[PDB]
């Protein structure tokens, strides 16, 4: 689909038995997804935005889908008040910007 | 032009004359760029970001050329870690997601 910038663009996406809302996020390096319990090994990071940084746990080989598209990849999971689909994900779903 | 998501989407902007890089940022409701002086009256605000709030300065009607398009809107100046092309101007430049 075409997703204008009149609002945000958020969709919907699937990790695991969770459906959440997302931006798709062509500002964002990576992936960052609100608090969330999810299996399997992390390392723990630094990412620095707006207003300074947040830590965050990486979690490697994570399957995401977004609107359908399946993906899988790196997701950094912390206090974010928004979910985030980052250009490591975008790229995987197809996701280009026109003007 | 289409751009790809395996680099950041940096562009080159016009502004009173001179040329900056920006982030064209889907995730970004605003347009905020680094501290630089900009003409006429402005006024306090603050904003939030992944890592906290802010204090910016908001200057109205600016011209800013980006990537050869016109746009004309507000512009917040302040310590945000990249300067970022947010939807309020992406929308002025016809700026959409595609996939
Ligand atoms: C309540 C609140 O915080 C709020 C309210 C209204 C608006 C906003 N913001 C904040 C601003 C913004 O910082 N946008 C972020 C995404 C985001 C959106 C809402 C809240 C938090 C964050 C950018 O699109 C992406 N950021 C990087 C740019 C500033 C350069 S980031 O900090 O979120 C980020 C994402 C992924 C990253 C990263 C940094 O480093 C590596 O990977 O755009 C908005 O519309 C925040």
């Amino acid at each position: 689909p075409q997703i204008t910038l009149w609002k945000r663009p958020l969709v919907t996406i699937r990790i695991g038995g969770q459906l959440k809302e997302a931006l798709l996020d062509t500002g964002a390096d990576d992936t960052v997804l609100e608090e969330m319990n999810l299996p399997g090994k992390w390392k723990p990071k630094m990412i620095g935005g707006i207003g300074g940084f947040i830590k965050v746990r990486q979690y490697d080989q994570i399957p995401i889908e977004i609107c359908g598209h399946k993906a899988i990849g790196t997701v950094l999971v912390g206090p974010t008040p928004v979910n985030i689909i980052g250009r490591n994900l975008l790229t995987q779903i197809g996701c280009t910007l026109n003007f």
